[PDB]
RNA sequence: CCCCCCCCCCCCCCCCCCCCCCCCCCCCCCCCCCCCCCCCCCCCCCCCCCCCCCCCCCCCCCCCCCCCCC
């Protein structure tokens, strides 16, 4: 039987990768500073002082944001995440210490954290700039409010909202989605931007891009923090904003699967072409693989998961061309810079998709109309 | 019943080989230097110093790359791999030692590893050349960056990417795919080649070819390392590149199975010929055997697995000729130097495959079009 | 190799209920006859017959696999 000449390559590769009986485990490099629940308020305070500082130095904002995420996860969950990702980690306990020094010829007391990644002088400088900005703002408006202060319990999660946007755009492979991050951070979080003068989306976003490029285990820690944060029973409005922006990253790097489902839904005719029909068996294999993976597959491209390549549809040039053409005709492809490699199928699918919007007829069979007196109403 | 005159030779041979109750186990030769997680940073450092050295001596790059792979696997997993492959191994512990010698009439301290395969003088020379190249580059551009240094944590995995390309081309039986390796290593890893002056794809590829020819157990260790590396939850971009290039080796040496599936998919008419139909029963037996093997069968030809011959379709000259002709007509066979041994079936299949691309009609039955007003739109 | 776009979400109105209504109610013990069952005839079996018998070892050719692109 010719119908039995089949190779389930996608499923076979998944079975090969998921039944490995040997494991590697990597070295993160320097010791990882793992804060616990104890210093969560101090890290949030540090984030607030970074936010209330106009022209803030956001060189360490990504590092502090990851510290905040790790303190909300806790030491035990963070360490377990790092083992499960397959990393050798030398965990550093983070505790609060007091430092007295003479700036402006005066003895003043400073409360800092013992971090190998973030030096004490840097934390002192952050606090000093925050104090200068705070007193300037107090002079220029008289009295401060809970809105304008480092004590707000959402100061860390605003920074983590910027981080969530950067995560949504990480699948592009570089800092190319920075403009989209800045735009969406102006639309979302506009009241916050009016609130905090040091909330500079570009600087914070560049800091998070940099920290994710340096430490690829921070991407893992942040994704699992965002899954744990979105697994709560509730929260504040800023935490809801973060959860909404973090689910915006689901399926990032896999737009062609969604656009193929859309091309099927609008019943594009070019899906019936002979070459597309030749590829349908394997494209269906890919879709069954994706829906077998389930929810974990939505962050494969963010995380640089090795099995991300198994979700690709570009190995089906005709189907991919029809899908891209349907997206182009429906006016959703935008500035997507993936290119069709079958120009004729792309053009035909685009033409039909454009024809779809102009036309359109009601299908009365999908309802339960027993008696159709609608003909007389015409 | 004439339909009961059948021999399931492929399944019977597989059952014979998989139910063996006696096992051989071989001798690897010299002692195998098995590094553990401890010296992973040192091996990665050695790889980085090899990469930053223009006109580098890549005679030992394959050996060092295998050392890096074995250190990411660890001593226990590497030793277990070597037992499971059926080898007597005398494992050598690898540890770091300090060596002081007088070069340029100065006492300087050198940090090396105790390897029976790689002598101390060789490691010292690698470090000395790296230092010369580093100072020359520093002079010619002023200040170095994390991009240009041995401390980058991906220096070993770039070398292992070259190794992955060599693995993809190992099924050709010799160093014939070296040009393809060099081309794909220029396309992929182009930013890295701009980054590292000692990244010479030809030299590294020849080193890995040589190490795989000398030690066939390194092929086993590397394949299982690449399966364990692709079984992680995530990583950096270079690790993702490695995983993508290592899945490029899946099914290597078995192109005719994939091309037969493709010939079935495009509905080549010559599959209905009388002789092809005579062979269909056994070719279907081969396909069921492949899909019963599953994912493990994708590396049978790389590994020189004995059961690789059971996946061959060349014992079916007419089916193979139709498959090769379909590939030739579709313009994918390229410079494949397997030859059809039924010229007429090859020519007929090629002619029909060429006819396929020019023609092509939409099959509206595969959609769910309840009402087809498309006839009026023509 | 892969990837590449865009995108927070939400937003209205709204307590519920409201009546009437206990149920039941009569008549009526049941039974009632006739009838033991059985009953004859009949041992069973009965012949013939060992089985087997020829011819015949089997085998015999050819053939590693792979090879592209990504």
């Amino acid at each position: 039987a010719l119908s039995k000449v089949k190779l389930n390559d996608t499923l076979n590769k998944d079975q090969l990768l998921s039944s490995s009986k040997y494991t590697i485990q990597r070295s993160t490099g320097d010791s990882i500073d793992t804060p616990n629940y104890d210093v969560q308020k101090h890290i949030n305070k540090l984030c607030g002082m970074l936010l209330i500082t106009e022209d803030a130095n956001h060189k360490f904002t990504g590092l502090i944001g990851m510290l905040y995420a790790m303190s909300r996860l806790g030491r035990e969950d963070t360490i377990k995440i790092l083992r499960d990702a397959g990393y050798h980690v030398k965990a550093n306990g983070v505790d609060v210490t007091t430092h007295r020094q003479d700036i402006n010829g005066k003895e003043m007391k400073f409360e800092v954290l013992t971090l190998a990644s973030l030096t004490t002088e840097i934390q002192i400088n952050i606090e000093i700039e925050s104090r200068k900005s705070y007193k300037k703002m107090l002079k220029e408006m008289g009295e401060v409010a809970p809105e304008y202060r480092h004590d707000s319990p959402d100061c860390g999660m605003i920074i983590l909202c910027i981080a969530a946007l950067v995560i949504t755009k990480l699948a592009a492979g570089d800092r190319s989605g920075l403009t989209a991050v800045i735009r969406r951070a102006n639309n979302v979080l506009k009241n916050e931007m009016k609130r905090y003068k040091g909330l500079l989306p570009k600087d914070i976003a560049n800091s998070f891009y940099e920290v994710f490029e340096k430490h690829p285990h921070f991407i893992d820690v942040f994704v699992h923090f965002g899954i744990a944060q979105s697994s709560t029973r509730g929260g504040s409005r800023v935490e809801g904003i973060f959860a909404g922006l973090f689910m915006n990253a689901y399926g990032a790097g896999q737009v062609m699967l969604r656009w193929g489902v859309l091309a099927k839904s609008v019943k594009n005719i070019m899906l019936g072409h002979a070459s597309v029909q030749a590829e349908m068996e394997q494209v269906v294999e890919v879709y069954e693989y994706a829906q077998k993976l389930g929810g974990e597959a939505g962050f494969y491209h963010i995380l640089n998961n090795p099995k991300a390549s198994l979700l690709s549809l570009t190995q089906f040039p005709h189907f991919s061309s029809v899908v891209l053409g349907n997206a182009a005709g429906l006016g959703i492809m935008g500035e997507y810079r993936g290119t069709p490699r079958n120009q004729d199928l792309y053009d035909a699918a685009k033409a039909y998709a454009e024809q779809l919007k102009e036309n359109g007829v009601i299908n009365y069979s999908v309802l339960d109309l027993t008696a159709e007196e609608l003909e007389a109403i015409k």
